[PDB]
């Protein structure tokens, strides 16, 4: 509603690494693929396997664990058979995030800016966060997703504000580059990124609205 006397009229959040931790959801996704393929389960104690799950993308993860001829095609078939709606409850909300939204609601406009395509609206519904955000920017709602400025430029047009009247909270370089190209002050969340502000806990956002 923007009742804040400070310069910030809206706070925009990235999803993965900022609102939620999806490691347990991504791990359960590949564990189920191993079970359907009759392969041994992945181990949390295996550093290389966990490095692959943290850094590699979906296609390259399957291409890595299934190098035997014919197995990759069956692995992609198993991945597409899994209903991701069963994996959303495995996502772990970042500590103090809902409490921070409750502190912001009515004081500033609230938005989401994610590179997710279909899942974001379902994530907000299942975690009861769909009462907070007036704009939910996804990859399916822009021609050019992050690190392009388009999604953040649509957020400024949505609230009818200037770039320096908004904050974008992100944990990745693509979040920072999108904010830089849009001219929106960036807030680094638990990340080593050059930013206007940084946060180690979500409760700090109430002090960055000046
Ligand atoms: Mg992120």
């Amino acid at each position: 509603v923007s009742s804040n006397g400070g310069a910030i009229k809206a706070v925009i959040y990235d999803c993965d690494g900022v609102m939620f931790d999806s490691f347990e959801a991504n791990l359960a996704f590949y564990q189920r693929i191993m079970e359907m393929m009759g392969r041994p389960r992945l181990s949390r104690d295996n550093e290389e396997q966990m490095r692959i799950l943290h850094t590699y993308a979906n296609r390259e993860v399957l291409a890595h664990f299934f190098p035997s001829p014919g197995d990759w095609e069956e692995a992609v078939r198993c991945a597409g058979a899994i209903d991701y709606r069963e994996l959303v409850p495995l996502m772990i909300m970042e500590e103090g995030f809902r409490e921070a939204l409750d502190t912001l609601k009515g004081r500033v406009g609230l938005g989401v800016c994610t590179n997710r395509s279909t899942s974001m609206d379902m994530v907000l519904r299942l975690f009861s966060l769909d009462s907070y955000f007036s704009i939910v920017m996804t990859a399916s709602r822009v021609t050019n997703p992050k690190p392009h400025p388009e999604p953040l430029l649509k957020v400024l047009e949505h609230f009818g504000i200037g770039p320096r009247e908004a904050l974008f909270v992100g944990d990745s370089e693509v979040d920072r580059l999108s904010a830089e190209a849009a001219g929106v002050p960036f807030v680094a969340y638990k990340a080593p990124l050059p930013a206007a502000y940084r946060m180690e806990h979500h409760r700090e956002i109430i002090d960055l609205l000046g």
